[PDB]
């Protein structure tokens, strides 16, 4: 698709200290791979090869060294900086030149998704010609998230950021698909009651035009909380369980790129040569033979 | 008390890629805290306030970033670089000026110990007037480690690396105490068949002089493998289980410094302020009240 992706990987906050004294949160391992691999692979599964990584002045070079320009994966990776964490909607203001007049998508750098049918779900969001698509996930504590109520036709009826006051149990997750209107909408967002340039404001605008579609991630879908140390440990336990007990690989960009045809097997084998020592590399070998 | 400590944190190796593409192995989080905190707190529990961190050219500034000079913990941290991974014994040549004519201790940057009687075990080793002390951990498969056989008085009689026939079930761990002879002893080590200046040669010299004592860590002690992604995850699970079920922290330098009297309660409250968000900081608050 001509859709282009943004990962917002900015300020984690002190919540994960002292672990995050060492590194920024989206570079911490979730099981065997850096956190940023999971939302990146989400964009890749949706078909986006053009990805803008937005991070802090201090951390952007660290991502640059980890990921490079993405040509090793048949991708084009670019970088821009958020000087202060003023809101998710700022991603489209920082990302205006990279987006051009293409449809776009935003995923948060600490959002980890899993689902057996997730790729058909992503591809379907990518196929909407217009409007916006958010992803709804059942949680037991909606007051901590953005909450949506929708018309069962996939049409949202209300959307509230951290309501006192919650109108449903469906949290809006950190994955958003948009047509060409979002940049101008984002530029017009005013700071919310909590002082933030909220993506919820963006989605409310789409909802008022009747252009907010909601994809449900119900039974079988995982959306991992990376907010706390305990929830980070749970995220690692989950990924390790899928890979060791069920023989599944989550968020391996080399595999996704090869199976998407963005690199060939010769390019893929070249990627494995410096990784031959451990199971991550031996998996890429097992998948080549 | 007058003893000075070294942490040797060497090359991560491709074994933990791609996670260690982002961060050095000894900066990976073990539950809520960077790995390096664990061997550090071990030196701290032994009473050492002066610690030299030896690492690779590429990784040494990262540790300085995380830890600073240690003055926040009433300590004095210094840094030197191992230019090439030519063996563990080099730490005593590199650290020769830091050591002076003092007793010393060496711990490997990836060694995580826990046991109810660990501090008394360390202090007893620290109290040795002369000679050297190694720390042996009871294993069910001694053939996989370097094995020490010792007399009924705690004096080492043999030390063999990966014995096809074990003379004991006690593996030598990466924690070593030495008198003032070690800097000179290390200088006399010849390169092994591994092309490295091995600590085993250092320990052999003390044993050849009949001055190698062995502390055994049996019932009640844990010694965690950090070699693989699976074992790293299990290490995190271990720490999280003990800390949440038993109301204790493993390798919390702030706590060790406060309880040892190296900082006062006002100083400790200052350190806690940036950690208020999580369970690590709120633990320190509970002990303040
Ligand atoms: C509000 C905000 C959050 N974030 C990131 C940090 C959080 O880990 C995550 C929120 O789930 O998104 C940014 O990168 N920039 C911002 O402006």
């Amino acid at each position: 698709t001509q859709r282009k992706g943004i990962i917002l990987a900015g300020g984690s906050g002190t919540r994960l200290h002292p672990a995050t004294l060492a590194i920024s949160k989206q570079l911490l391992p979730v099981y065997d791979k850096p956190m940023i691999y999971y939302p990146l692979s989400t964009l890749m599964l949706a078909g986006m090869r053009d990805v803008l990584v937005i991070s802090t002045p201090q951390d952007t070079p660290r991502f640059q060294q980890l990921l490079g320009d993405g040509s090793q994966w048949g991708m084009n990776l670019q970088y821009a900086v958020q000087p202060s964490p003023d809101g998710l909607a700022q991603a489209f203001i920082i990302g205006e030149q990279f987006i051009g007049n293409a449809p776009s998508a935003l995923v948060l750098g600490d959002n980890i998704y899993y689902g057996h049918d997730f790729q058909p779900l992503l591809k379907a969001a990518d196929a909407q010609s217009s409007g916006a698509t958010v992803f709804a996930y059942h949680v037991h504590d909606p007051e901590r998230y953005g909450v949506v109520q929708f018309n069962a036709q996939g049409q949202a009826v209300s959307i509230e950021e951290k309501p006192k006051a919650p109108k449903s149990n469906y949290a809006v997750t950190g994955l958003y698909f948009y047509d060409q209107q979002v940049v101008d909408i984002a530029k017009a967002v005013k700071p919310s009651a909590r002082g933030e340039l909220e993506i919820t404001s963006v989605n409310q605008a789409y909802m008022q035009q009747g252009q907010l579609n909601v994809q449900t991630m119900g039974r079988g879908y995982a959306w991992l909380d990376t907010g706390t140390h305990d929830s980070l440990l749970d995220a690692s336990q989950f990924i390790a369980t899928l890979e060791n007990r069920q023989g599944l690989k989550v968020a391996c960009p080399e595999e996704i790129a090869w199976r998407s045809g963005w690199i060939n097997a010769s390019q893929l084998e070249a990627l494995v040569q410096p990784l031959t020592k451990n199971g991550y590399g031996q998996y890429l070998m097992q998948i080549l033979k």
